[PDB]
C-alpha cells in the first residue's frame, strides 16, 4: 500500500505527482505561454470539466456543434499530462491555434513561469474538501495509474496529509486564494455554480470580455448541465478505453451534487476531518460551504 503509492507517485517541487508526468517535467517547466492563453486551474475533482465546457462555449459564442468537433481533452489540453507517447499536453498546446485554453491542476508555485510573465488570465475553481475527497476516491478506483486507495477512511487520511497527486488541497486552495486578488485571476466555487449557474456564467462572460445575452447564457446553461454533459461523449470521457478509465466501476460524471460526503463520511471520520480542517484553514479568509 505505502509501497503501492511509491510505485505510482513521485514528488516534483515538493508536490506529489503521477510518475508519468514527472519523467518529462522539463517540458512543463519550459512551456511557452502566449499572452492570450487562458488557464483553467483546479485541484483534482473540483469541477474542471464543468467550467472548461462553459469556457469553451463562451469562446465559440454558444455554438454547440463547434464544441463537439473533438473530445474535451483534445479541445482543452491538460498541460502537465504525459503518457510517454500516447498523450502529451505540452505537445498538444504547442501545435494549437490560438486562443488556447489550458487545463492544469498545479498549485500557483508550480505553474510554468511563462504564464505569469505573459500575464495570462487564469480561472481557478474550487470545491469543498469533503466532496473533493469522495470524488477523488472513486477516481483512484476507476483510473489506471493509481494505487489501491483502500477503504474510504484510509484514503481520507492520505487526503488530510496531502499524500495524493497534486498534494495538499488545503495549501492548493489557500495559495490560489491569494492569487485570486489579482485582476487576472478569477476565483470560483463549485458550490456557487450549483446554487446559481446563471450568475456564475454571466460572471465568466464578463471576465472573458464577451457580450452577455439571454440566448447565449441560456444555451450554456442547459448544454453544461450535469445530465447533458453526462450524456455527451465529447465531455464524459467514454471514448477512453476501460483499461485507462473503467467507467463500469464508476462513471466520470458520477453524481454532480454538493453534499455527497454525507453518504460516505462516518460520524467519527467527520469529527476527525473537521478538527484537522479547522487547524489547516483557521488563518484564512477563504470560506467554503459543505451544503
Ligand atoms: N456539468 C456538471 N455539473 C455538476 N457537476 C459536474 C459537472 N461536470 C463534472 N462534474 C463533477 O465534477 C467532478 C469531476 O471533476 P473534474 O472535472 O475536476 O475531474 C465530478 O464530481 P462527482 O464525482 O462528485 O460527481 C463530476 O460529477
Ligand atoms: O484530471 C485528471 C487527473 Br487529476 C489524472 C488523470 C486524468 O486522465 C487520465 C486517465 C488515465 C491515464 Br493512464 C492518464 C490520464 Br492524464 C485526468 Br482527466
Ligand atoms: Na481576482
Amino acid at each position: 500500500s505505502e509501497l503501492d503509492y511509491y510505485e505510482k507517485f513521485e514528488e516534483v517541487h515538493g508536490i506529489l505527482m503521477y510518475k508519468d508526468f514527472v519523467k518529462y517535467w522539463d517540458n512543463v517547466e519550459a512551456f511557452q505561454a502566449r499572452p492570450d492563453d487562458l488557464v483553467i486551474a483546479t485541484y483534482p475533482k473540483s469541477g474542471t470539466t464543468w467550467v472548461s465546457e462553459i469556457v469553451y462555449m463562451i469562446y465559440k459564442e454558444g455554438d454547440v456543434e463547434k464544441c463537439k468537433e473533438d473530445v474535451i481533452f483534445n479541445r482543452i489540453p491538460f498541460l502537465e499530462c504525459r503518457k510517454e507517447n500516447l498523450m502529451n499536453g505540452v505537445k498538444q498546446l504547442d501545435e494549437m491555434n490560438s486562443p488556447r485554453i489550458v487545463k492544469t491542476h498545479l498549485p500557483p508555485e508550480l505553474l510554468p513561469a511563462s504564464f505569469w510573465e505573459k500575464d495570462c488570465k487564469i480561472i481557478y475553481l474550487c470545491r469543498n474538501a469533503k466532496d473533493v475527497a469522495v470524488s477523488f476516491y472513486y477516481f483512484f478506483l476507476m483510473v489506471a495509474g493509481h494505487p489501491n486507495p483502500g477503504s474510504f477512511p484510509e484514503f481520507v487520511e492520505k487526503f488530510m496529509q496531502g499524500q495524493v497527486p497534486y498534494g495538499s488541497w488545503y495549501k492548493h486552495v489557500k495559495s490560489w486564494w491569494e492569487k485570486g486578488k489579482s485582476p487576472r485571476v478569477l476565483f470560483l466555487f463549485y458550490e456557487d455554480l450549483k446554487e446559481d449557474i446563471r450568475k456564475e456564467v454571466i460572471k465568466l462572460i464578463h471576465f472573458l470580455e464577451r457580450k452577455p445575452s439571454e440566448e447565449l447564457v441560456d444555451r450554456i446553461i442547459h448544454h453544461t448541465s450535469f445530465q447533458e454533459m453526462k450524456n455527451n461523449p465529447s465531455t464524459n470521457y467514454t471514448t477512453l478505453p476501460d483499461e485507462i478509465m473503467n467507467q463500469k466501476l464508476s462513471p466520470f460524471m458520477r453524481k454532480g451534487i454538493t453534499g455527497d460526503w454525507k453518504n460516505h463520511f462516518t460520524e467519527a471520520l467527520n469529527e476527525k476531518f473537521d478538527k484537522h480542517y479547522e487547524q489547516q484553514m483557521k488563518e484564512s479568509t477563504l470560506k467554503f460551504r459543505t451544503e
